[PDB]
């Protein structure tokens, strides 16, 4: 089958779906932080209570965000160009988003509600980021799906027949 | 060559790639914390300065910390078993000094220098986890190197003679 020089089909198709877990991964260590470390402190435990003092833990959300903008920003790939401008574009707006809330989320006392209107994408309230979040989450997450799939073809249309 | 079955050792030798990826990823993440929010606000422009208020940062690199023993904690493979191993060892230790290290990085003032010798790999101090954290950091580096030239085997003996 093309002298199984799927293999070019397979090893690039590959370095997309690996690109994209990255982003997606770092999208999940910021939905650790919200859902486990907003309002606790480290512990002899572990992690445990500590309210109000969510400040330094926003500005790690927002580090995580810039450095998702700077992968998307550099993640090319003609057949998914769509689905990754739109991931992009809601990685601004995410970022951006919480940029405005600076005067809460840049604030020493940030209230853990405050924290999770910006970072907690199940939150009741998502005023503060987590509206965008949200959407940053789907749109990497069909740019996912429309790479892993892709990855699929070039693998299974290996114990196919040539041509069609 | 082996009717092409050399997909389910492509498939299955990719997964380990894939799930390796996110271990990585997580301790990338981890770093940015480190190097780019630590005594650090949000601000209109971005993050700015804002020192000794890291306490809830550090609960964050703790939570991450957690989540990354509950990946290793799942990954199984015989052949790499080892390198599993000691990156899980790692893992622990790391997670197991911050905790000791509680009644520093758990108050509420954090200083920077003491948030960096617990999670800043190239501080000159490391006697929080800084250290632990490297060794994390170069376990899972090797049991990458190990998994990722596994999966170019079984992607490259696609191009070449059945059997030997």
């Amino acid at each position: 089958p093309n002298l199984t020089e799927i293999s070019k089909k397979i090893t690039e198709s590959n370095a997309v779906v690996l690109a994209v877990k990255e982003v997606e991964t770092l999208l999940a260590s910021i939905d650790e932080l919200a859902t486990k470390a907003i309002g606790k402190k480290i512990g002899n435990n572990g992690l445990e209570a500590n309210q109000s003092k969510n400040t330094s833990l926003l500005s790690g959300a927002y580090a995580i965000s810039d450095l998702i903008a700077e992968k998307l920003n550099v993640l090319k790939n003609e057949e998914l160009k769509e689905k990754i401008d739109t991931a992009k574009q809601c990685s601004t707006e995410f970022t951006n988003k919480l940029k405005s809330e600076h005067a809460v989320l840049g604030l020493d006392n940030l209230t853990d509600d405050n924290a999770q209107r910006a970072i907690l994408k199940k939150h009741a309230n998502k005023d503060k980021g987590a509206a965008e979040l949200e959407k940053l989450f789907k749109a990497v997450e069909n740019l996912s799906k429309a790479a892993q799939d892709t990855l699929k073809n070039a693998v299974k249309e290996l114990t196919s027949p040539i041509v069609a």
